[PDB]
This record gives structure tokens, sequence and C-alpha cells, in this order.
């Protein structure tokens, strides 16, 4: 047998870690990034190209899920694993943040909303959040928190988060199967403010939970707040846990917030500006529908080891996204996450040997040259 | 070393045959099925996909790419094989059709013609058409011809194309590396007049060809009137030559040409109407939209031995194609490509087994039960 969750910090260079979080459905290296499957696909790509990128686990969203094609229905098919023909561990969101975003009624209590979709009324609690993520069959079950700049109004969010976030705790732990074979992580809030984040973290880590996210970030604050938020947030966690960084972002962002001490990522730029033709290199993004790559035999980057990089040009695939092809969207999907995944690769790596420092530097040198 | 292109046949049952065409690409085994990759991608698959579904040979458009991305300019980056990365033969048709289905002038010397796409002017003949296809390195060559119901009109459109393939066939013997590795197909017409779709059969056999198209058909003339041109029609082509149906079609249409006389196909709609949603299956197709799947568990097809079949269900990919998402098109598309490569797998050995009479009974029994 495999453990439930067990998070092992194998070499750390200054605020970054690298390590492991075993699971029952497989091993997690950290610091990692999760491909983004709202629908429960990961946009363009079958399961298995997202594992052959280097994946170890997915996010999934229970807003979108709960909407289509429905939660019981998902599981009534055998769960979201069997559903999607992903074998490995799944993340999934909470909705808290994504019912903000996508025609709301908040109390106490919870919130009711209009679906984007449908038009049809629904509701989110902490408790049906997590009977959601319970069945969808979710490996990480992330705590369900209210979500709103602000005042001062911050703090009224936060302490309700925290509120909800003793009774997402309290509901995941009242269901026995979920409790023995999943984990649950809380979210911290409190904005940019310092005193608020510190009350955040004493309320979650006096509650106790598997991992820590820090919410209320990667929604237009630029990377130097950011960054600012994370350099006296983050040593607020339990350092003995994981710190997931809900939302986060371009490659520069990510190693920044690895030397700042997050361990876990997940956004769609990978995947959203493949399909809009934007490719990442060692050297920066280009935009492969550019007049220049028309006749341009090389691949889309000169060192990646992608399966795309081994096979077709970048003529080509100017080509097939100028045309409006799948194929165009196909690949340079592939490519986007196998170049995050060769990122995260590369992070890990240098930690491990102690020269992470060094790492950052020469990648910034070059890819912002 | 292998052959330029050598057609055996090795087994008949009626006017069906089995067999295969060696080529220095590779070997087709007929009767055979060709997707379509109109703008150098067979729409929604890697071409190690298309060659798992067992296909052995795909369909290339000389309309389509020299308006894009240009025949010059796929030769400059290695070809149309190396370009979309297809190492197997490629038929390419030549342009005469698809100018006049997509602003047109015509005369005895060709067409000029303004594009779809550009509103740009381009001009075709058989002497531009056939170097096109060279630029291209097609290992199938289609003649140039003229296409237009009709009167009496029918015979003057015929006797040009006739004209138009003995300079297709100078063109490209005139061209020695073409001659040397690509093979030449003719193309019958007459529309539905058996006495003009003979004098077009002699002024083919005269000029002499490595293969004979039957041309004028799949433009809306219903099952029915298909079948009886193509009675007369194939018995009127050289018997030692394959005998090729542009453009058809249904599975019904495969098999009832297939008993008359037909070793080649191509059509798109596996793959367009994969994408729309239509599953093609023993039992008939089933469009996969509808509300009847959305819980069911069972592959597309309960025989088919594709990667689709193997790992998805119903449920799912209802899901997905009701979503408007890519990985819904990708399986569709695959499933319907294996399928069409299954049926001309069961045509090919049934043929060659003698039982290919009871084979195309029982199809249509359960087809259209
Ligand atoms: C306050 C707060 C907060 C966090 N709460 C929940 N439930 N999910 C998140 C997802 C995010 N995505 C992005 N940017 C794309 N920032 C996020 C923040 C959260
Ligand atoms: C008269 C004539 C004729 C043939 N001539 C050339 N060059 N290409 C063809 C392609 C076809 N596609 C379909 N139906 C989709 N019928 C076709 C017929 C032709
Ligand atoms: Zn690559
Ligand atoms: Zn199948």
């Amino acid at each position: 047998d495999r453990p439930r969750f067990s998070f092992s910090i194998a070499a750390r260079e200054g605020k970054a870690r690298t390590g492991t979080i075993e699971m029952k459905r497989g091993v997690i290296r950290t610091p990692a990034f999760m491909p983004v499957g709202t629908a429960a696909t990961v946009k363009a790509l079958k399961p298995e190209t997202v594992r052959a990128t280097g994946a170890d686990i997915i996010l999934g969203n229970t807003y979108h899920l709960m909407l289509r094609p429905g939660a019981e229905r998902i599981a009534k098919l055998g769960g979201l694993h069997s559903f999607m023909g992903w074998d490995r561990p799944i993340l999934t969101d909470s909705g808290g943040y994504q019912v903000m975003s996508l025609l709301t009624k908040q109390s106490e209590e919870g919130v009711t909303f209009k679906s984007h979709l449908d038009g049809s009324r629904h509701m989110l609690s902490p408790e049906r959040s997590i009977e959601i993520q319970h069945l969808l069959g979710s490996d990480i079950v992330m705590a369900f928190d209210e979500c709103t700049p602000a005042t001062s109004r911050a703090a009224s969010s936060m302490e309700r988060s925290m509120r909800w976030a003793k009774r997402s705790r309290d509901a995941f732990d009242s269901r026995k199967e979920q409790a023995e074979n999943a984990a649950l992580f809380g979210i911290q809030q409190g904005s940019v403010f310092e005193n608020l984040r510190q009350q955040s973290a004493d309320a979650l880590a006096e509650i106790g939970f598997d991992g820590y996210a820090v919410g209320g970030l990667a929604v237009g604050e630029g990377q130097d707040e950011m960054f600012r938020v994370l350099d006296f947030s983050v040593p607020m966690l339990p350092d003995d846990k994981p710190h997931y960084l809900m939302g986060v972002g371009k490659p520069d962002d990510i190693v920044g917030a690895v030397e700042r001490g997050i361990d876990m990522f997940d956004c769609v730029l990978p995947t959203r500006s493949g399909r809009n033709g934007q490719a990442f290199t060692w050297d920066g993004p280009i935009n492969i529908r550019n007049a220049r790559f028309s006749e341009d035999l090389k691949p889309l980057d000169s060192e990646c080891h992608c399966a795309v990089c081994q096979k077709w040009s970048r003529a080509y695939i100017h080509h097939l996204i100028r045309a409006g092809e799948i194929l165009g969207a196909m690949l340079m999907t592939e490519h986007n996450i196998a170049f995050y995944q060769q990122l995260m690769q590369k992070i890990r790596d240098s930690i491990s040997e102690g020269r992470f420092s060094q790492f950052a530097q020469d990648f910034r040198a070059r890819y912002f040259a």
C-alpha cells in the first residue's frame, strides 16, 4: 500500500525546497506545476500526453463540474478519474473563487448563485463543496472560502473564510472514505495586509491541514506586489507542509515564488495561450503566427525535449495556427505544457544540487534578453 | 529498393478485387480508404494516430496548398511529407474539382480564378497542376481535368478533360524525377451517359496511366444513380490497374462500390461528421450529443478495436462534444477513421476468403436494422 499523504523535503536552498508528496494514486515531485483541466479535460490533450510531458497531478474545478456534467452524475459513472481517464492525483478547487469570477448572494451559510451556463440557480457551502469533491473522488480537496481590492473589508472576508475552513475540516473528517484516502488543504487570505495574513495563518494552523494554499493572488496585482506579499506570507505557514500558490503563473512568477517558499502551482497560461499562438521558449515567449516564422524550419525551442520539437517545424505550426487547424492547438499545447514541466524539473534539480540561485539568475538573463 | 508503382491483385470475387499497390514510400492495401488531409493535416489527428488507425495513404489537395501555404514554399521547406510529418504515400487531387467547387474563367488553356481565401487571382492548367504536385512531392499525381447536371454539354467537358489528360501525361513524363518516383492517374468523365464514359475510358487507355479514377460522382446524385453509373463505367477501365472512386463515401456506398470493382476511396465524412458529433458503428451511425448517451458507459462501438473504444465512454465523449472541447473532436475523429479502416480490412479479408458477398449482406442487415 501507499500513504494517504506524506510530504518529505529532500533539499533546501534559502527559502526554496524540493521533495515529494506521496499519495495513493502516485507521487508528486515538488515544486510541482498542475495543468488545468477545468471541464474534465486538459484542453486539446489526451491524459497520456499530459503524463508524457511530465505532469504528476492535474487540477479540476468544483464550480464547473457541478454544473456540467454534474457531481452526482460523475459519481454514478465511477468518479472523475475513470470518467476522463487520468488515474493519478487530482486536486480540485472548492468553488469559492470561480463562483465570484464567473449573479451571487453571500451569507454566513454560503453562496447562492446563477450559472453562467444555464441561468439555473445553485448553492455552495463548505459542506456542499466538500461533498461535491467527495463525489468527484478528488485526491487533494480544497477548503471552501469566501472571495471578493478591499479596505478593513478584507478582514471580514478573511474571518468568514476561516470559519468556513473549520466547517470544511469537519465535513471532510465526517466522511470516512474521504478522510482515509484524500488530503485537505486550507486557504490563507488577508489580501496585501501582513497582520491579516498572520491572523489567517494562525487560524488555519490551529485547525490543522495537510497543506496550505496562498489565496488572493494572480488577480491582477503585478509581480512586485505579489512577491512582496509572498515575502511575509509564506513564512507564516507551517514549514513542514506544502505551500500552494493558486493561479500562478508566468515562468518568471513561478521561479520567484519558489525562491519565496512555494511548492505547488497551477495556471491556464500554457494551455490557453498555446491555443492563441504563444509558445514558451528559453529565450522568452514567441507568437508563432508572426510572419517571421513562415519558413523557419527550427523547432519551437532549440533545447526542448518534447515530441513536438522532435518532429515539427515552426513553419508548419505557423501554418496550422494561421489556418485555425485543431492540430495547431494540440501541438502548441503539448509543447507549452512540456516546457512548464521542464522548467519545474530544472528548478527541482538545481535546488537538490544547491545551485538554484545561479539557475534563477541564468534563467532570467536569457529569458528576458 | 522498392518499386515506383506495382499493383498486384491477390484475389477476386465477382467484380470485387483485393491486393496491394507497392510504392517507394510504402505498401497500400486495396480496397483502400484515404483519410483527407486538405490543409496538410488530417483534421484533429497527428500523423502517427492516422497510421495507428490503419491508413496506408492520405489525400492532399493542389488547390488548397497552392493558396496556403504555397507550393514553392512547401518545396523549399523540404516537401509535403516532411512538412506535415507523414512519410508514407500521398495522393494529391489536381485542383480541377476544387477550383469549380470553391469566380472562374475557363478556356482550352486552363482556368483563371479568384481564391475563396484571399480574393487573390490564380491560374491552373495541366502543366501548372503537374508542376505544383511535383513541388509538393506527391506519390500519386492526378491528371488535371475540367469540371462542371449537364445536357450534350457533358461531352464538351469530357472531351476537353481528355485533351488535358494527354497534356498532364506529357508534363509528368517531361519531369524525370517525377516520372521515376511517382505515379499518374487519369480521370474518367462523361456524367451519367454510357457512351461518353466509353469514349472517355478509350481516350485514357490510349494515353496510358498507372491508375484510373471515376470522376463526376459524389456530387449529390443519390446512391441508386451512382451504382447505375458504376455498373457500366468501371468495366470500361483497364482491369489490371487500380480504380479510384473520388469523394465516396458513406460505408454503404463503399461496400457497393467494391462490389462493382472500385479499389480506392476518399471522403471527408468520417473526419467532418466526427467533429459534428456523428460516430459510426456496426449498428449504424449515432449522434453522440443526444441526451440518451449522457450516462452511457459503453464505448462508441462495442466491437471496435480503436484506442478510443478501449479507454473512454460514450458518456464522456457526449460531455466533451456538448462542451465544445477539442478532445471531443480528437476522439470522435480517431474512432471514425479507425472504423473506416476496420471496414476496409473486413472487405479485404472477406474477398480474400471468397465470402465478400456474405459479408456485404450481413453488413447491410445489421447496419440498417
Ligand atoms: C482570496 C482567494 C483565493 C483563492 N480561493 C480559491 N478557492 N481559489 C483560488 C483560485 C485562484 N485563481 C487565481 N488566479 C487565476 N487566484 C486564485 C485564488 C484562489
Ligand atoms: C467530373 C469530375 C471529377 C473529379 N475530378 C477531380 N479532379 N477531383 C474530383 C474530386 C471529387 N470529389 C467528389 N465529391 C466530394 N467528387 C469528385 C470528382 C472529382
Ligand atoms: Zn517542445
Ligand atoms: Zn472505436
